[PDB]
C-alpha cells in the first residue's frame, strides 16, 4: 500500500467564524490502520480565539480508520493521489458552518488543506461564550447518495451546566482519482478529545480514535 502504518500529518486552516478571522498551524502523527491520530495546533493568527475552540475539531481526514476487510475503505484507495470533502454543520440555535479539506500525500506525509466557515452563532450561546466542553462520542453513517459517498453525522457538544447542544452535519467525499469504487453502506464511531491546552486553546493537543464496522457486535 501507499499508506504506511506510521503517517506525519502537516494541516493549514484558515477561516472565519461570525466575521472572526484566523490561520490554525497544525503538525502531527497517525497510524491510519490503528483508527489513531493526534495533532498540535497552534493559532498563527487571530488569536485568542473568541469562540469555543471546539466547534473546528472535527475539521483538524477519514484515512484514520480502522476498517475491516469486509468494507471497501474508499479514503485508503485514494491515495496517493488522494480526495477531498466538504461539510455542513448546523448547531440546534441556527449556527451554520461549511468546511472543506483538500487531502494529498508526499512521501510519509499528508497535506491538508483545510477552509472552516462558521455564521449566525448568536452572541449569547454557548459557542461564542465559550461554554462547550466536548463532542459526545458519535456514529457517521456512510452511503451513496446520487453517486456521491456521504457522510451524516448527528451529536452534541456537553455544555457547563449539564446541558447538550445539538449538531448535525452532512460530509460528502470525493477522491481525485476516478474509477476509485465506492463502499457500500457502513457506520464510523469516532471518539474526539483535546487532550490538553494552554490558557485560551492557542495551543492545542488533540486526538481522535475511529473505528468503521456494519452496525452488528
Amino acid at each position: 500500500s501507499a499508506i504506511k502504518p506510521d503517517m506525519k500529518i502537516k494541516l493549514r486552516m484558515e477561516g472565519n467564524v461570525n466575521g472572526h478571522h484566523f490561520v490554525i498551524d497544525g503538525d502531527g502523527t497517525g497510524k491510519p490502520f490503528e483508527g489513531k491520530q493526534s495533532m498540535d495546533l497552534e493559532v498563527k493568527e487571530g488569536g485568542p480565539l473568541p469562540f469555543a475552540f471546539d466547534i473546528l475539531t472535527t475539521a483538524f481526514n477519514r484515512v484514520f480508520a480502522k476498517y475491516p476487510d469486509n468494507i471497501q475503505d474508499y479514503f485508503k484507495q485514494s491515495f496517493p493521489k488522494g480526495y477531498s470533502w466538504e461539510r455542513s454543520l448546523t448547531f440546534e440555535d441556527g449556527g451554520i458552518c461549511n468546511a472543506r479539506n483538500d487531502i494529498t500525500m508526499e512521501g510519509d506525509t499528508f497535506y491538508n488543506k483545510v477552509r472552516f466557515y462558521g455564521t449566525n452563532f448568536p452572541a449569547n450561546g454557548p459557542v461564542m461564550q465559550k461554554k462547550t466542553l466536548k463532542w459526545e462520542p458519535a456514529t457517521e453513517k456512510m452511503y451513496v447518495r446520487d453517486g456521491v459517498l456521504t457522510g451524516d453525522v448527528e451529536t452534541a457538544l456537553l455544555l457547563e451546566g449539564n446541558a447538550h447542544y445539538r449538531c448535525d452535519f452532512r460530509t460528502t467525499y470525493k477522491a481525485k482519482e476516478k474509477g476509485v469504487k465506492l463502499p457500500g453502506a457502513h457506520f464510523v464511531d469516532h471518539c474526539i478529545e483535546i487532550l490538553s491546552h494552554d490558557k485560551d486553546y492557542n495551543k492545542v493537543k488533540l486526538y481522535e480514535h475511529a473505528v468503521a464496522h456494519s452496525g452488528l457486535p
